C-alpha cells in the first residue's frame, strides 16, 4: 500500500528558499499580472516541450493558463519562478493548485504540480529536483506534504506510464499540417470514410451538463473514481471549477462537459467532460492550429456492475457521443490517455495511437507501480486498468 518517505515536522521546514546556483533568484509570479502572464506564457511555448526538433507545440491562452491555475484554494506563492538576475528574465517556473488524491485506500491533501517549465539553456543545469524541491517547502508549511507531477520522459521511478491516443475528426486537416499520414495504399476517400462520426448523439438523455447537476456528478464522479489505485477526489467546489464551463466577457470556453439524464428515473447515470489545448502548427501556407480536445473525466454508473461486456458496450457510446460533440465544436482531433477505462473503447472508436508517453510521478511518497492501461508491448488492454484515475494536464 505504502506510505509517506518522511513524516515532515511544519515547524522545522527552512522559512527561506535554498540558495539556487549563481547567477539567478527566486521569485513569486503574480498571474493577475498580464506582463507576468505574458513572461510565462513565452517561457512555456518555446520551453515547455522537452524536444527541440518539435514542429508543433502547444498555444496556451490566459483562458486556459486561468483555468488551470486559479483552482480554488490557489494561492500567488505556489506559482513558482526562476529569474536571471542580470536580466531579471524568467527561465524556469513550476507552479502547483492544492488537491487532495487517494492512493491505494489513502487520502492525501498534495500539490498537482502542472507547468515544471526549464528554459533550453539551462536544461544543463538540472534543474528539476531543486524546483521540485521548493515548492514542496512552500506547502510543507501549509500542511501538504506530497505531490504529484507528470513528464514525457522517464526519470527515477514513474509511478504509472500511459500512452497517448488520437482520433481524427477532421483528417484531411491534420493530414495537410502533417499531424495525421496517410497510410501505405491508401486515399484521402479511405481515411476520410474511416473517421467519419455520425452527425446526432445516441445516448438516450444526453445533454450538456449544469449547474443543478454539480452534486450528482460529484457524487457519481467520486464513486466511480474510488475504483482506481491512485485517483482524484474533487470537492464540490473543484467539480465546479473543473468541469462547468462559465460564460464572460473577455472569457474562452476551456472545458465541455455533458450528462445523461435517465428518461425514466432521472438520475444523472453517466457524465463525461473534454478541454481545449490546440498546438501551433510550426508554419503552413493554410493552416495556423490544430483544435484539439482532450478527454478529461467521465463516469458511469455501468461501471458498479462488475461487467466489463456491458460497460464496453456503454464507453463506447458514451464516447462516441463525446466525439460527435468535440466535433461540432470544430475540433480537429479528440486526444486520450490510456488511464481510466479508457482502453475498453480506443481501438473500437478509432484513436490511433502516439508516440507520446505521459509519465507520473509522487513526491515524497511510496508505492507499488500502478498499471496504465497498457501491457508490456504499449498497446492497450483491459487487464491493466484500475489503475490511473487522475488526469493531470
Amino acid at each position: 500500500s505504502g506510505g509517506p518517505i518522511k513524516i515532515i515536522d511544519p515547524e522545522k521546514v527552512s522559512k527561506e528558499p535554498d540558495q539556487l546556483i549563481e547567477g539567478f533568484e527566486w521569485t513569486t509570479l503574480d498571474l493577475t499580472n498580464e506582463t507576468e502572464l505574458q513572461e510565462l506564457w513565452d517561457l512555456l511555448t518555446y520551453h515547455y516541450v522537452e524536444d527541440d526538433n518539435a514542429m508543433f507545440r502547444f498555444r496556451y491562452s490566459q483562458s486556459f493558463l486561468h483555468w488551470a491555475l486559479m483552482s480554488p484554494g490557489w494561492r500567488k506563492e505556489w506559482h513558482v519562478g526562476v529569474r536571471a538576475t542580470k536580466s531579471k528574465k524568467l527561465v524556469a517556473s513550476i507552479c502547483g493548485v492544492p488537491t487532495e488524491i487517494r492512493v491505494r485506500d489513502q487520502k492525501l491533501k498534495v500539490t498537482e504540480i502542472n507547468f515544471l517549465c526549464i528554459h533550453k539553456k539551462l536544461r544543463s543545469k538540472r534543474l528539476t529536483p531543486v524546483l521540485i524541491k521548493e515548492i514542496t517547502r512552500r506547502c510543507y508549511l501549509n500542511g501538504i506534504y506530497q505531490a504529484i507531477y507528470t513528464a514525457g520522459v522517464v526519470l527515477p521511478t514513474p509511478v504509472s506510464s500511459c500512452r497517448y491516443y488520437h482520433r481524427p475528426l477532421d483528417w484531411l486537416k491534420l493530414y495537410e499540417v502533417g499531424f495525421s499520414p496517410l497510410p501505405h495504399g491508401s486515399t484521402k476517400a479511405r481515411q476520410i470514410t474511416k473517421n467519419h462520426l455520425p452527425s446526432t448523439t445516441s445516448t438516450p438523455g444526453l445533454r450538456p451538463m449544469e449547474i443543478k447537476d454539480i452534486d450528482a456528478v460529484h457524487d457519481l464522479l467520486e464513486r466511480y473514481l474510488k475504483r482506481f489505485d491512485m485517483n482524484q477526489a474533487f470537492t464540490k467546489e473543484e467539480i465546479e471549477h473543473w468541469l462547468v464551463h462559465k460564460d464572460g466577457a473577455g472569457k474562452e470556453q476551456v472545458v465541455w462537459s455533458y450528462v445523461v439524464e435517465d428518461p425514466e428515473t432521472h438520475k444523472i447515470t453517466d457524465f463525461f467532460s473534454f478541454y481545449n489545448l490546440p498546438s501551433t502548427v510550426i508554419q503552413h501556407p493554410k493552416h495556423k492550429e490544430v483544435r484539439a480536445a482532450y478527454l478529461y473525466y467521465y463516469a458511469t454508473e455501468t461501471a458498479f456492475t462488475e461487467d466489463l461486456k456491458a460497460l464496453k458496450e456503454r464507453l463506447l457510446l458514451l464516447m462516441n457521443d463525446a466525439l460527435i460533440q468535440a466535433k461540432k465544436a470544430h475540433f480537429d482531433v479528440f486526444n486520450a490517455l490510456t488511464l481510466h477505462d479508457n482502453p475498453l473503447f480506443l481501438e473500437q472508436l478509432k484513436f490511433g495511437a502516439g508516440d507520446g508517453q505521459l509519465h507520473f510521478y509522487l513526491y515524497n511518497y511510496r508505492t507499488a507501480p500502478i498499471p496504465g492501461g497498457v501491457n508490456e508491448k504499449n498497446l492497450p488492454d483491459e487487464k491493466k486498468m484500475g489503475g490511473v484515475g487522475v488526469v493531470m494536464l
